[PDB]
């Protein structure tokens, strides 16, 4: 018995429910780029319900968040293309609302499957690694003076052109959300996102901007603290690696 099939089937059942909701049809299939010739030129990350279903069946989504993140892309894309208040964006939001409803109704089962699919989400070493990361963000990085601009995602309302320039946005709240979801099994991925903050400030504000001087201070204090914790983190990453390999040993052995 394989929990990924059960999970994928739950998501597929939700896709079916959203397709059956009223007025959702313009999103059921990929945009026909041969009729609407500029579509993939405005939206960079196309998404639709057929490709989403195809990804669910290829088992690419091991948890609520990857599926929901791809689902939420549809709404952001309509908001971008149709406008933030277009009825279509409102209809894509109506499907997301039903989705949030189903995830809420079935949340205990979903938790059980998500943990069976990926046991690291219960590994005392993964949780501790994530806890340490969270403290670096809150106790060191968010304490940099005048670091408030990086605490939350940019609101396009206040910086109207930001996301036309920055295609890989990042912020400290998003990283914390990622930590809470245990996205990071090691310092490499964590630092990829951390360094992305500094790179983005350089691009949008310029190398000599005060925003970038603050971002340099944020990254520097992140590295200083990682260096201070090197030996414990190396041990945690090692135990995480071993748990991850055993979660294959005991995962695919069952598919037979
Ligand atoms: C991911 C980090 C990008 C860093 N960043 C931020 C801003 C910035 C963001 C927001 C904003 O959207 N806010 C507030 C914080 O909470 C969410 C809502 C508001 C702002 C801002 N500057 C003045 N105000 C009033 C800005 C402006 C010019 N360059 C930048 C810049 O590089």
């Amino acid at each position: 018995t394989d929990p990924m099939v059960t999970l994928s089937s739950i998501l597929e059942s939700i896709i079916n429910d959203m397709r059956d909701l009223p007025n959702t049809y313009p999103f059921h299939t990929p945009v026909n780029a041969k009729v609407v010739k500029d579509y993939y030129k405005i939206i960079t990350r196309p998404m639709d319900l057929q490709t989403l279903r195809e990804n669910v069946r290829k088992r690419l989504y091991p948890s609520r968040e990857e599926f929901r993140e791809h689902l939420e892309l549809i709404v952001k894309n309509s908001a971008t293309y149709n406008g933030p208040k277009h009825s279509l964006t409102q209809i894509s939001q109506s499907m997301l609302d039903l989705c949030d409803e189903k995830l809420k109704e079935k949340e205990d089962k979903l938790a059980r499957l998500e943990k069976a699919i990926n046991p690291l989400l219960d590994d005392d070493d993964q949780v501790a690694f994530s806890f340490i990361l969270d403290n670096i963000v809150t106790q060191k990085m968010m304490a940099v003076p005048d670091s408030w601009p990086f605490h939350h995602p940019v609101n396009k309302k206040f910086v109207p052109d930001y996301y036309k320039v920055i295609v890989n946005p990042m912020d400290l709240e998003t990283i914390r959300k990622n930590i809470s979801k245990h996205k990071y099994q090691s310092r490499e991925s964590f630092l990829d996102d951390v360094n992305l903050i500094l790179a983005n400030s350089v691009k949008y504000n310029g190398p000599e901007s005060q925003y970038t001087k603050t971002a340099q201070e944020i990254v520097n204090v992140c590295y200083q603290t990682l260096t201070e914790y090197d030996e414990h983190l190396t041990q945690l990453e090692k135990d995480i690696c071993t748990a991850k390999e055993a979660a294959l040993e005991e995962a695919e052995l069952e598919s037979l």
